[PDB]
């Protein structure tokens, strides 16, 4: 019971290298109290494996396997399977969900391929259901999947089968693809995706994922916020118990057309230079962005959206910290929202060495710690970026 600190695990973090290098056992059983493995596939209609050393197979224990095997040290625990996300696309989603044969034929390989690796339910990642008949079809497939999670549990006599969805924050993506009401009942719970507010795809610097949006907001985009994304869910008939607010333990960076205008919505010219572990411009891991703080980057706090953001030379990127983080779980709390969800565990300074403050995981520790009250430990310290960098 009490909040949630929902998890995702990509399986591709596993090919990082050096500091990125991240595995199932970087995880701490008592972390979170679920975990999602991202991603699990579809092949000819049925729920499949996204790679085969997802899978455990001839002497080697596999992906699966090593991420339930957490749950021995914490039988509370739970995991699910997640399918879909951005490689996934939606056609594979629209041909599953278009006709009832299709969509019972997902769920009824979708049981047994989570039983048979001992996962604990099924997250819903389509991106996105978009226009009428998807937005009927995707009730549809949750409504079966429900009533076939129900039906199946009572036949094996074993705990019900979570289902869960990951959904987007943007009023429009909600309004054609989503019938909310329908899609919160058949939901044990709602992954909201708080975060890619903002990014390289804009001609000015935004952040990531902005509490409040910012007052050099235009009046369309001020809609643009965790507090309004999450908000606009309850009124469009979400329990707010249901919601599970995403945090990101991650940034979105710009290059600056101008290295001196580097407040909230300047002008940019792109995405900021890939880091060395992700590899990906416009993007950047929480401790990608500590080694930048680290290493002469400035530090500043938005009183208005809080958050953060740092500058080095005319790389921008705006992130979370644990100042931000802590905020908004205090924002969740008062707000009575269900928990936190973290997208991912492997961006977290997971091993504690790279931030400064010399704590495993500092991010997700404070959300366990202000949600569930579970200290980070004796003396563990937020990293006072204020001080400890330039500004």
């Amino acid at each position: 019971d009490g909040y949630k600190i929902v998890c995702y695990y990509t399986n591709w973090s596993q090919y990082r290298t050096k500091i990125g290098k991240f595995m199932p056992e970087d995880i701490q059983p008592e972390l979170c109290t679920h975990i999602i493995f991202a991603f699990g596939w579809l092949k000819k209609g049925k729920l499949s494996s996204f790679e085969s050393n997802d899978e455990t197979k001839d002497g080697k224990t596999g992906l699966y396997d090593r991420i339930n095997a957490l749950k021995k040290a914490n039988p509370k625990l739970k995991t699910l399977l997640a399918i879909g996300g951005w490689s996934f696309g939606t056609q594979k989603f629209k041909e599953m969900s278009a006709t009832r044969y299709a969509r019972q034929t997902f769920i009824y390989s979708a049981i047994p391929y989570l039983r048979d690796r001992n996962f604990d339910g099924l997250d819903i990642d389509w991106l996105y259901p978009k226009g009428g008949d998807d937005k009927k079809n995707y009730v549809l497939l949750l409504k079966e999947l429900r009533e076939a999670f129900e039906a199946e549990a009572q036949e094996v006599k074993k705990p019900r089968l979570l289902l869960t969805a990951a959904v987007p924050v943007g009023p429009d993506n909600i309004k054609s693809g989503y019938d909310v009401p329908a899609v919160a009942s058949y939901l044990d719970f709602i992954n909201l995706m708080a975060y890619d507010f903002h990014g390289k795809w804009e001609r000015e610097t935004g952040h990531n994922a902005p509490l409040y949006a910012p007052s050099s907001d235009s009046e369309w985009r001020k809609q643009l916020s965790v507090d309004h994304a999450a908000h606009l869910w309850v009124k469009l008939g979400a329990p707010k118990e249901k919601l599970i607010i995403g945090m990101p333990t991650y940034g979105r960076t710009f290059t600056l057309s101008n290295p001196n205008n580097f407040k909230v919505n300047s002008p940019a010219s792109g995405g900021g230079k890939a880091g060395e572990y992700t590899k990906e411009s416009g993007f950047l891991a929480y401790y990608e962005v500590c080694e930048i703080l680290r290493n002469g980057g400035a530090y500043v706090w938005d009183d208005e959206m809080k958050v953060p953001y740092a500058i080095h030379g005319d790389q921008w990127v705006g992130f979370d910290d644990e100042k931000s983080i802590r905020n908004k779980m205090r924002w969740i709390k008062d707000n009575s929202f269900g928990g936190a969800m973290v997208w991912t565990v492997d961006m977290d300074d997971f091993s504690g060495g790279v931030c400064g403050g010399n704590v495993k995981y500092p991010l997700i520790g404070a959300m366990r710690e202000e949600l569930r009250g579970i200290s980070r430990g004796k003396d563990a310290k937020d990293v006072d970026w204020a001080s400890v960098a330039a500004s």
